[PDB]
C-alpha cells in the first residue's frame, strides 16, 4: 500500500486564456513541489470554470522513460487523471497536463511544469 | 489524502476459460472483502497469463449510483484500473472487472463479484 | 441463413438504481431462457428511461471462449447490440449487458445473467 | 422476429488494388440485388486476403435518411458489420462498405454499390 | 513546400437527403477536377446545414493504393479533413467523403466522386 | 489558397530519453521560428527512431485561444499532424508536440516549444 493524494485542478480564463490554480484538500493553493516517500497515487480532479469544455486527455512528460511516475490512468469523462508510482524510483520529474477543449481542436497544456520528487 | 491499495489481477486459463486470482503486495492470495475507512484509491494491476490479449475496459456495477465508489480511472494500455473514493459514502457495493480480448469480440467478466465495504 | 430475433432492453430506475425489463416483439415481458436451434442473430434494442445517458458498450461473459456466441456487434450510438451465432455450437452460456452512463464513470451491469441454450 | 442472412466479403488485390467478391452460405458468388420481405439482419463477414490489414469501419449510403436500413452494427475487431431492418420500410437503397487499412490512412470503399430492395 | 488549397463542403438537405455543394475561396461553386502540379495539401472544411450532426470520419477511395494521395488527416471535431500529397505521384484518383451523423448509425457518402489529377 | 510547408520530426533516444530534431525539405536541421505570411498548412511528419512506438496525439498550446493556429488535423496512424491557419491572425504562439508511446502510458512532450509568427 501507499499514500493517496488528491489535488484539484481549477481552470479559469484570464484575458481569454487558461489559468491553472491547484488546491489541496483544505482548499489551500498548492505551494512548491510534491515530495513522495511511499508508493502510491496522486489523483488530479478537474474543476473547469472556463466554459471551453476542457477534458483531461493525459499527462505529458519531456522525460517519459525516467521511471519516476510509472503509469497514468484517466477517467472516461476526462474529469480525473492519476499518476501512479508502483516501484518508488528515486529522482525528480516534471510534467504538464494535456487537455482537449470544445471550442477548437488544439490541445491545451498547463504552463508551469509540476515537479515530483523522491529523495 | 487517504490510503493507496494495490491488488494484482492474475488471469490464467483452466479448461479454456478465465480464472481470476487476486494477490496483494506480499503475494498472498486475497481473502475476504475490502473494508475501507479512509478515502483513497484501489489500484488493480492486470497480469494476463491467458495468451488471449486481455485488457481492462472498466469496472461494472449492478448498483452504479450507490456512491460507494465515486469514479473509475483506466490506463491507456488497459493494464491498470483504479477505483476512486472521494467522499467516503457508507455502505457496501459489489463489482466485476470487464475486459476485452483479442481472440473474439465478446467482453470478459470476472465471475465472483468483489465486495467493498465502509462501516 | 437463420433466424433474426429482436428483444427490447427497457431500463428504468427504482430507488436510484437500474432495473432491466426485457420485452419481445409482442410487448410481452420475456420469460425463461433463449433456446436457439438455427444459426442467426439476437438483436437487443436499448430503451433507456433512466435519464442517466445509458449506452451499450458490449456484452460480457464469464466463459467467453465457450463458442456458444461467436461474436458481438454494436451500433455507433450504443443503442443496439447483437449476439451472432455463426457455427451453431451446442451448449449453454450466460451473459450480462455492459453499459456506460453519463452520470459517472462506473460501468453498469445487468444483474440477472441471460441464458442462451442450444440442445 | 425475421430472417438472418449471412454474406462473406472476400477482398483480394489485383494490380495492387482491392477486389470485392461476395459469397453466400453455399460458397456461391452472389448474384443480383438483395430482396428483403421480412424484418431482419444481414451480416457481412470480412475475409481479408489483401495483406493490407483491412477492417470494416461502417457502411456508407448516399441516401442515409431513406429508412430502408435502420441501423448498422459493427464488431470491435472490424471483421463483422450488420445491416438492421427494424420497421420494413418499402423501397430500394444502395450502399458501399467503408474499411480502414494498415498500409495508409486512406479509407477503402467497395466500388459497386450493393442494392437492397423491399417491394 | 507546396500549395495549400481550401475548399468548403456545404451540405444541405433536399427531399430529406444530403446535397453536397463545394465552394472555393471566392465563394464560387467549384467547377471540374482538381489538377495538382506541386506537392501540398487540400483542406476541406465542413459546413453542415443539415441539422443531422454530420462529421467527417475520413475520405474513401476505390483505389486506395494508387499513391496519388499519400495520406488523410482529420480534425478531432470532424470539421476538417485534408488530403496530403508528399511525393507527387502522377495520375488520377477519385474519392468520396465519408461522414457520421447523429440521426442514425449509417455512414454518409458524398455521391459524385471528386477527381484529383496530376499530368 | 496558401503555402503548404513540410517539416520532419525526427525522434531518437539519448540516455534513454527522447530527442527531437526537425528537418526541412532539403534535410537541413531547422533554424529559428516559423514566420507565416499567407494562410496555409504546416505538415509535420513523424520519423520515430526510438523503438518506443511513438504516435502523434495532437499539438499542445499554453494559449490555445489566441487564434494564431486555427485548427489541428491528425492522421489515423499518428504519423502526421498539421497546423491549419485559415484566417491569418497576427501575432505569435508557441506549441509542443504531444505523443503516445507503447512502452508506458505517459504522454511524451517535445521540450523546446516551437514558435510560429505572423508580423
Ligand atoms: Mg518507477
Ligand atoms: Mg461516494
Ligand atoms: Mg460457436
Ligand atoms: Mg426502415
Ligand atoms: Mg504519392
Ligand atoms: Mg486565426
Amino acid at each position: 500500500q501507499g499514500l493517496a493524494q488528491f489535488i484539484k485542478v481549477n481552470v479559469t480564463l484570464e484575458n481569454g486564456e487558461p489559468v491553472f490554480i491547484y488546491t489541496d484538500a483544505n482548499g489551500q493553493v498548492c505551494q512548491g513541489d510534491i515530495t513522495v516517500t511511499q508508493a502510491g497515487t496522486i489523483t488530479y480532479l478537474l474543476n473547469d470554470q472556463t466554459l471551453k469544455g476542457l477534458k483531461f486527455v493525459g499527462v505529458g512528460f519531456v522525460t517519459p522513460f525516467d521511471g519516476i511516475i510509472d503509469a497514468v490512468t484517466i477517467s472516461s469523462d476526462g474529469m480525473l487523471v492519476q499518476l501512479v508510482d508502483l516501484d518508488k524510483t528515486p529522482g525528480t520529474t516534471k510534467f504538464q497536463f494535456v487537455l482537449s477543449n470544445t471550442a477548437n481542436t488544439l490541445l491545451v497544456l498547463s504552463p508551469a511544469p509540476q515537479i515530483i520528487n523522491r529523495p
